[PDB]
C-alpha cells in the first residue's frame, strides 16, 4: 500500500511557442489531451525565466525529466524544421529518452524543394526523409501530435 | 615510459556538407588547421555509409568521442542555423562536452529579420542573440572556425 507511483511526463517541443499567442492554443489542446491519461506535459514556456541561459537550463531539465518527447518538426520559416526543436530532439537523443516526431509536411525533402539543389545550389538530402537525417531515428514520423501520442501511450504504459 | 597518449579530437559540425563539394573546401581548412596541433577533426561524412540511419548513427557516435564540437551557425536557407548541426549542438550539450559555436552573421535576431515579428507575424526571439537560445550556452560566440579552434587550444590543453 501507498508506494511511489510516478507520473508520466512528455516535453512539449515545438516552434508554437513563436505563435502570436505564444504557443497558448497548442499547449492547451496538449494538456487537454493528456490531462485524460494522466500524463503531465512539460512546456517549453512553463514557469518562464528572463534570462536567456536560464531558460535553457529549465527546458534542458525538463528533457532530463521526461519519459518522452513529442517534437513538432513541422516546416518552420520554410522547408527545415525549427532548430530551438532539432537542439531539443539531440538532447534527447543523447539521453536516451524516447523521440517522437510529426509533421505537417511528409514529402521527402526533395519533393519540398522540387530538386536535388536549393537555389542557392546547396544540396537537399536524398534518403526518402521529410527533413534532415539526423532527425530519424527509426520510429515512424507521424502526422499529428495526436498520433505520435497514441505511440507513446502504447509504447510507454504506467 | 610509453604511457597511453590521448589524442584530442573535435567534432566538425556544420551544414558545409551541403556545398556542391559536399563540404571539401571546408573540411580541407579544417584539417590543415587542426593537423599543426595534433588534434583530430572527426567529419560528418567520414567513411560514410549508406543508410540513413547508419550515418546518423556514426555522427552521435562521433559527439560521444569527441572532447569539443566546433559548430558551424552560419545562417542556413535564410537566417536560421541548419537543424542538423543544431541536432548535434544538443546531443554534445546533453553529454557535457564542450561546445563552440560561430558564425558568419553576428546581428541580432531582431536586428536579421528586421522586427519583433517575421513576414508571417511569427515572434523573433528578443533576447539580444543571434540565433535561437537553446543554442547559446554562455560561451563566446566567435566569427569563424579558426577563432572558435583558438579559444579551444587554449582551455583544453593536451
Amino acid at each position: 500500500h501507498h508506494h511511489h507511483h510516478h507520473m508520466r511526463k512528455i516535453y512539449i517541443a515545438g516552434p508554437a511557442v513563436f505563435n502570436p499567442d505564444m504557443g497558448a492554443s497548442y499547449y492547451n489542446k496538449v494538456r487537454e489531451l493528456l490531462k485524460k491519461e494522466n500524463v503531465m506535459p512539460l512546456i517549453p514556456t512553463d514557469n518562464e525565466a528572463t534570462e536567456a541561459l536560464d531558460i535553457r537550463q529549465k527546458n534542458i531539465q525538463m528533457i532530463k525529466d521526461c519519459d518522452a518527447v513529442i517534437a513538432d518538426l513541422s516546416p518552420f520559416r520554410g522547408h527545415e524544421p525549427d532548430c530551438g526543436t532539432a537542439f531539443e530532439v539531440g538532447c534527447a537523443a543523447a539521453l536516451n529518452k524516447m523521440v517522437l516526431t510529426f509533421t505537417s509536411d511528409r514529402r521527402n525533402m526533395r519533393e519540398k524543394y522540387g530538386s536535388g539543389v536549393d537555389k542557392d545550389n546547396l544540396r537537399v538530402e536524398g534518403f526518402g526523409l521529410p527533413f534532415n537525417l539526423m532527425l530519424y531515428d527509426g520510429v515512424e514520423v507521424f502526422d499529428s501530435f495526436e498520433s505520435a501520442f497514441k505511440y507513446f501511450l502504447a509504447n510507454f504504459p504506467s
